[PDB]
């Protein structure tokens, strides 16, 4: 049953690696995890169920390690710091390219992905803002813009560019450089005056 | 006949503020331009075209903007400078949010939308590093990241921070907020070391 799951999480995930979930049948998902189309819909009720599931598990995958580093602190500048995080989302997302790039297609269509997306993005934001108030609160960052809106700019700045790298837009980072340059802004916009 | 086309244009503006492209048949089009439906399409070969040439429109007016701008630089510090250029993409932008959110929303489904937007995304990113490159050569900004990767970076925030104010989104930062946050996170990237 849960073998039955997984197998059919799998499949769809390696299956999207190669095209959109719109190329991907039903059968295929079927096949690919050794079942029937009938017992396919005994595990899921369709494949964009199986799509938010994938991204339900990539987002919270990326939300424990999150929650691993806020619970144990490396021993590190502010600098480190802040890359130690960001890296949390450039090493989830970025080992899960084809379910991220999938996620943010379903955000458009599916009112169930853009809840999930949403709700973690208000975590992760209200986690950003936590921390600038704790770093001014200590005096090691000044008190200029509104934490929680400067932690809004600065999530969707990493939500879009993050992207933009792992799909290989145009215009995007090079991936071996985005972490570099999403450190670099938000160490200068937390700490700078 | 650049009538009929305008107020084509014009109906399709007018009923994007109030539904999807998808809910707008060009039976819709032609009634509110006042011909029929074969006259319609005389003028444009779908209503995805004329999407096309609503954003098209709105990209040119705030490129043509900046560039009126960088023939006519304002006499300001380095802030005000950074926002009044930033300032054109939130007014041209903000001022035609219907077309703004319809365009996001066909990058996905149309080449010649997607193309378009990466076009023009790089030659503002292109513009955004020839300036951060002025203002290193005159001693104004320090050498730190690549400037054409902190470009990309920041004009990358822009359009997704700006694009989740207009559209309402959870999370946005509010729109009487966006273009504050915005020039801090540019001056403080830029000048920072
Ligand atoms: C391609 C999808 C990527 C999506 C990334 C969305 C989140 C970006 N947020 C961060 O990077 N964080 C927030 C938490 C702090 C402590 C570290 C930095
Ligand atoms: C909702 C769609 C918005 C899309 C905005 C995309 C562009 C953002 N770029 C800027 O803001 N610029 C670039 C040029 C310099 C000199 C000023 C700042």
């Amino acid at each position: 049953g849960d073998d039955r799951e997984l197998a059919i999480l799998a499949t769809a995930e390696n299956l999207l690696e190669d095209r959109p979930l719109a190329d991907i049948s039903v059968d295929d998902l079927a096949k690919g995890a050794g079942i029937s189309r009938p017992t396919f819909y005994f595990y899921f009720p369709s494949k964009e169920a199986v799509l938010l599931t994938l991204l339900d598990r990539v987002v919270n995958q990326a939300d424990m390690a999150l929650q691993t580093l806020a619970e144990n602190p490396a021993d590190t500048d502010r600098e480190n710091m802040w890359r130690t995080g960001i890296n949390v989302f450039f090493e989830t997302f970025g080992s899960h390219k084809a379910v991220t790039r999938a996620g943010q297609a379903a955000r458009a269509t599916s009112v169930e992905v853009a809840e999930l997306w949403s709700t973690f993005m208000q975590k992760w934001i209200a986690y950003t803002a936590a921390v600038i108030d704790a770093e001014r609160d200590r005096g090691a960052a000044p008190r200029t813009l509104p934490a929680h809106e400067l932690a809004t700019a600065l999530n969707l700045m990493n939500e879009r560019t993050l992207f933009a790298s792992f799909a290989g837009e145009q215009p995007s980072v090079p991936e071996a450089r985005v972490l570099d340059t999403l450190v670099h802004i938000w160490v200068t916009s937390i700490y700078g005056e």
